[PDB]
């Protein structure tokens, strides 16, 4: 009944909260590990998605079912099951339009440590068990199964919106843990030439693994006319943005050619409005497509996710750098994400 | 030769040239029938695109082959055709990337009075006849027919790019003659309640005509507080933008529900950024898609569209408000999309 | 209660049976109007997908709820609803794939008459109402909303699995009502021609005022034949099939041209293969796509449908050639389907 | 110049022919390295595109440019160049409709060894060398080039056409050279577990190289129930064909469930019909898309998989089993490919 929660905006600390009991179509899941994201920073220090008074952060958990509804029918307690970060209500008319992802309102199917009670407890609580659970497999390790309920899917998610052809070349801007899975999810679709944007050298050592086959470091001047000159003047067929200011918007359209796709999955916290350059935009009509989504949660896209794991298609554990154990190292770890140390890709909290 | 042309930024007037000569593909061709546009309204009076210097304006024109390269196997002097605003060459790398509007560079398929003397004169050049020109059939008269080459396939793929699925609710922003036969286009791709927003008299009419269902006025408050009024909070499958400032974007982005799509057709000339929201965008998760093309050319294209009217589709004859006649009377049609009338939509000039 | 059902194969019958009760999600209708399926004469006469035992037939009806469960938040009994063929049990992972037709299994989302009691009893149970029922605006009258639940929602799957492009050319194979709702659903896709084939002047009447420009009586001659000659050699860009034996497949592939679609909506209840014809389809490699699916259904389905009766976009009170009063004509009009005289499209029965 | 030749159905030989000349536009062009095609089995042998006198055979070759037109502007005497085997007329209306396979009418971009004289002779015909040749890097060698004009464009687009979804579960039925390369797609579009259909040894192992999880033989009992017992009774997510007589299209439908794709790049040279099987298509109503296309070709496809063996995301050397050297070698690798030994997947002859 013990749980790290975001007291008010800027203002984080342990509360004591009621265990959650389930619904005849609901699960209990006690954490057997956890991680923190960039997305708790920009809702708590920077207040993107408004005030929140005592809710528990977190929202990458792998977990053990103590707990089922008398519905559930795929799941007994004792089943180790990753959780994705969307659980959506999948009885909406957004689900028939096939957007679960914001399954009764904008991004409404994101619940844990948005409108609801997030993973850092010693129990937390999933709706629908049967459509928002998927079993572990014994042969992954716990660490690198903590990574797809988030930066998997959201990384990944870029890759899928980018719509990338066969031998295209793909720029990624922002290589943290989501851009790392953004250029493994291109490599995944079948880019050719992957041009990574970061500074951090242990993330520019983990997008080489995954799949980069260039590095643009803001250090040797503007990364529009750093890539503009790795591609003599064409651009790349898409861009994936997956961190950076506002202003990366523009960014990106400026490096993408005609009818190429600019895939954004990053979260902005700051700032009223997203700029679009006009010019380079072709004045409204450059064929220049700006996608933003949020990451694909349920049970088919952990099973799906889980097998490109199983089968070897993507290695997750390179993401994870630091790896605690105990309850109390969840706060650690949430601040290692304030201010993250240059030799830090994620964390992972194990605690059983 | 005579034609009206472009002097430099913000000064127009008729010039002297040499009438032009046909490669071995190429076709010379005099106008029966043209048109203004508002595009060439942005490029003299903003300098959207850069200075010019002695260029013959106009895009919009049905003419009669003249002259024809050695080459050309399926058009004849004689040969009554309609001319797509959009002439591209149609061996480049884009056009094997399936963008032929974008053929040797951004925007690059859209020739006349763009990086090529226009229509407004008594002949003029079209490269690629076998491949840019379409037969025009004796049932369509010219004034419908000059509709085709900019203002239907623009208007058509403002719907194009909206991905409208059956019985949605689309909106277009701007019914001008773009707009209306944006609401056409919306109205072939099945939708259901089409919001047109627009003000003039005549405009309004048109669009009731094309197909919509509801008209918003901003004299009744903010045009998204009235159409979120319309749609009880829910909003509009998708929006299609043809006309505006560059705050309409973010009034599309308002106005659209999660998962729908923004399809832009408008040509902005002025600002360097196009502003989209964050907030109503998702913070760049919202699935809010964001389009903007360059309107299709080629043969296939007019033909298509040409069958749309032979076989009573749609009929783009309501668009033409006025209609003069002479060489002459250009200049006159041309000033009159600088201030456009209440009462005018589309002027046409007859040549012969 | 009393209900018209399937004894087995090749008998049917007047059968009593318990009233059903509602689930918690699930809501009781009483019928309003019924309308019987040439689908139900497959089952029934064929045994094309199979025996069965006891089954109350029909799928298309409007209805009044009287008995909704606990759990239901959208509909109170009174409430008049357009009930979709389809109803899936809409939390199951074809769902999260976006295939809610085969939730369950293949063609488990069509429950009515295939897996469960059909709508022609004097009560049917309706499972998951908030998902699977529509309202009934008061404007649309029982005759044509009737035609909304199967007809209209099959034939115009056709046309939106056709990928029809603005001013396409569009053969529909079959103008049975299905078949004249894919005439419609072409015109609302934007097809330029559409070559309707078939032979009953009742129907041929029809499918004109649907939007066919063409008519081909497959009893005056080949109709691959008759369709080259129309279209010059070239084909057409897609061919819908909503009826005819096995060999109306190979028919589709070779009028269609390469890079065309063949859409099927048949439901084919005889013959082990559907033959494609190799040469026809280029070997193999002729980009001649082949599509067949169940028609959607769900709540938003019917929604989006009734919007475009409201809109006046398509008006199937033109497809109900009989109309008849009483429970006991249900057995009429089923036999009907099953004669097909000359003049008959669709039979409705009202019994309000 | 010498060259072997299909002289009529059932008998190839060596033949005298004029050297060609390029048109303004074209390059001829010397080989340095070729391959022989099961296709060209299907044509001399089975004549499954009907009756050919003196056509020299061969489509899969690296050459050098020897002479080109006036008017071509990217390619030199002396340029390495890898020369796809489809290289289409790229002015007609179907490159406008987006299929360049089909330019000037079915399988019409395919020319060489189709309806034109092909690679095997001392010089060939390149028809518009700006857009139907790509560069070759020299970091290439030339038996892994000569891959990339058929095996990898066709495997690929196999993997194109199945549309795969990350993690999804495919079959690919057939692993020669055009299946392996499909196994290969299969994962560079992000499929989970691959599921390779064949037999010979050397087949399975270059199977297992590029990605396959799962070998069924189709010796151990029927295919359609052994990969029914690998997924639980769900099938695969999509089926890939790339072998095997007619029937193979019916245990593709068998194999695939609903919803999921068959998409067939396989040269079917014999039957009357490819028989779709009724019950396990669901009636008509599966929604099973079946596709079946010619691969692409022309300079932007091979500069595309290019790169993909640049940057080392698919490496082809291993479907190279055999490699001779000499002119008069192109007979003895094509009879290899007639009498396929079980140590053979794809020979290739080294002219320079
Ligand atoms: N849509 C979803 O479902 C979803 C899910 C999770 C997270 N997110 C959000 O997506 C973003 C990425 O997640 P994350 O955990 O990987 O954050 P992160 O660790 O902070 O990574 C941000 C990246 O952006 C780089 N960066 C900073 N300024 C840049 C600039 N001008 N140009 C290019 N790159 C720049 C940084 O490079 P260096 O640090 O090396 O200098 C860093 O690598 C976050 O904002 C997160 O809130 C979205
Ligand atoms: N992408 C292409 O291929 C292509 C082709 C041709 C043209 N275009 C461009 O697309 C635009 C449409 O062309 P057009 O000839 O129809 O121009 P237009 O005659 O000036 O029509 C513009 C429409 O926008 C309305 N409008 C003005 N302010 C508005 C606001 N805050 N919010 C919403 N609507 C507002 C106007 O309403 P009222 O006038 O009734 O007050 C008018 O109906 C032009 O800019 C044109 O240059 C693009
Ligand atoms: N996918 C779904 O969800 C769904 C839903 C409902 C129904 N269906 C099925 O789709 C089909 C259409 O239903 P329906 O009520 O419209 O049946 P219908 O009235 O019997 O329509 C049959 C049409 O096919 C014509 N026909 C027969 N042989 C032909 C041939 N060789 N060539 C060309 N046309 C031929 C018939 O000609 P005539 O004009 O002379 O009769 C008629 O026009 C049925 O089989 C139904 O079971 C599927
Ligand atoms: N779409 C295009 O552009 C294109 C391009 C090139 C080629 N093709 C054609 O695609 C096909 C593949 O080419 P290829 O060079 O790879 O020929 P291949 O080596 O003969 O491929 C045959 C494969 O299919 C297997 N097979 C035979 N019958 C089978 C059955 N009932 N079930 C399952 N597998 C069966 C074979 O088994 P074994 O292992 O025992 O041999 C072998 O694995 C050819 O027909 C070719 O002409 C098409
Ligand atoms: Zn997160
Ligand atoms: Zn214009
Ligand atoms: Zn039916
Ligand atoms: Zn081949």
């Amino acid at each position: 009944m013990k749980g790290f929660a975001m007291l008010s905006i800027g203002k984080v600390g342990w509360i004591e909260k009621e265990k959650p009991a389930p619904g005849p179509f609901d699960a209990i899941v006690r954490p057997l590990a956890v991680a923190p994201c960039t997305s708790d920073i920009h809702t708590v220090f920077e207040g993107a998605i408004g005030e929140r008074h005592n809710m528990i952060l977190g929202h990458e958990a792998v977990g053990e079912v103590v707990e089922v509804g008398s519905e559930v029918k795929d799941f007994k307690p004792g089943d180790r099951v990753v959780v994705p970060a969307i659980t959506p209500d999948w009885r909406t008319s957004e689900v028939q339009r096939g957007y679960h992802q914001h399954s009764g309102g904008m991004l409404a199917g994101w619940k844990f440590s948005n409108v609801k009670d997030g993973v850092f407890g010693e129990f937390f609580h999933v709706n629908d068990a049967d459509m928002n659970l998927a079993h572990l497999p014994k042969e992954i390790p716990l660490e690198a199964a903590v990574m797809i309920p988030d930066m998997m899917t959201t990384g990944f998610h870029g890759a899928e919106l980018a719509d990338i052809e066969l031998g295209a070349t793909v720029a990624v801007l922002g290589i943290g843990p989501v851009g790392l899975m953004a250029v493994a999810g291109a490599k995944l679709r079948g880019a050719g030439r992957i041009i990574a944007v970061g500074s951090r050298p242990v993330c520019v050592d983990a997008a080489k693994y995954y799949g980069a086959t260039d590095i643009v470091n803001y250090k040797d001047g503007p990364i529009e006319s750093q890539i503009m000159n790795l591609t003599e003047g064409k651009g790349v067929d898409a861009a994936i943005i997956a961190g950076g200011n506002a202003d990366i918007m523009a960014t990106a359209v400026k490096i993408v050619k005609p009818g190429g796709t600019i895939a954004n999955v990053n979260y902005f916290g700051e700032g009223e409005v997203l700029p679009v350059p006009r010019l380079e935009w072709g004045c409204g009509m450059a064929h220049k497509t700006i996608k933003g989504g949020l990451a694909p949660g349920g049970r088919l896209r952990m099973e799906r996710l889980i097998d490109l794991v199983f089968y070897k298609r993507v290695d997750p554990s390179k993401l994870v750098t630091h790896v605690f154990r105990g309850f109390d190292n969840i706060e650690k770890a949430f601040m290692l994400m304030k201010d993250k140390p240059k030799d830090l890709i994620k964390p992972v909290v194990i605690l059983a």
